[PDB]
């Protein structure tokens, strides 16, 4: 029974009984998570930027099943082209807005990658991805506001493989948290 989370603490203890179990219902969580009404007081304290890249902030680790964390793009900001590792992998809107660029898996021969199609995700929306959809680069193209997401990983992972747009060649990338839980881990 899918309740509206009235809070992001609220939203938390939600996603602690979806995934309670060792499957997930990915538009039960997805319906869930953009049910969330992005308040800023209530996620100020995840919300860390870095001048120069889009920073990952831990907010909860989950039951052994999934990580929540914060994204924080600033102006121009972006990820590289990468999957995700087997996971479904969760991406809410919290504060202004960003672009999404999906990708199809690069054949054995270097090639070019191209763009699939891409679209604008706006506050409090969810958008989901995962292996079995494509690759996706994320970005925040504003020239004047920062933006915010929320991302659920399950199973959590550290690592992943971003993808040179020339040649669909992928390396390996391991993933560090700028936060966890509200606290710089530099
Ligand atoms: N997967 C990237 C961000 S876009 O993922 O929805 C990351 O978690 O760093
Ligand atoms: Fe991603």
């Amino acid at each position: 029974e899918l309740l509206k989370p009235r809070t992001l603490a609220d939203l938390i203890r939600i996603l602690h009984e979806l995934f309670a179990g060792d499957e997930v219902n990915v538009e039960e969580v997805q319906a869930v998570l953009e049910a969330y009404e992005s308040n800023p007081a209530e996620w100020a304290l995840y919300a860390k930027f870095d001048q120069y890249r889009y920073t990952r902030n831990l907010v909860d680790q989950g039951n052994g099943k999934f990580n929540l964390m914060i994204l924080c793009w600033g102006e121009g900001h972006g990820s590289s082209i990468h999957d995700h590792t087997d996971s479904h992998c969760f991406l809410k809107l919290l504060q202004g807005n960003l672009k999404e660029t999906l990708f199809d898996w690069p054949d054995k021969k270097s090639n070019e990658m191209i763009k699939k199609s891409e679209r604008t995700l706006r506050e409090n929306q969810c958008a989901y991805i995962n292996d079995s959809i494509g690759l996706h680069r994320v970005e925040n193209v504003s020239h004047t506001e920062p933006a915010v997401s929320l991302h659920l990983y399950s199973p959590p992972f550290d690592t992943c493989h971003a993808f040179d747009q020339r040649t669909g060649h992928k390396n390996k990338v391991t993933m560090t948290f700028h936060s966890k839980f509200g606290i710089r881990t530099p």
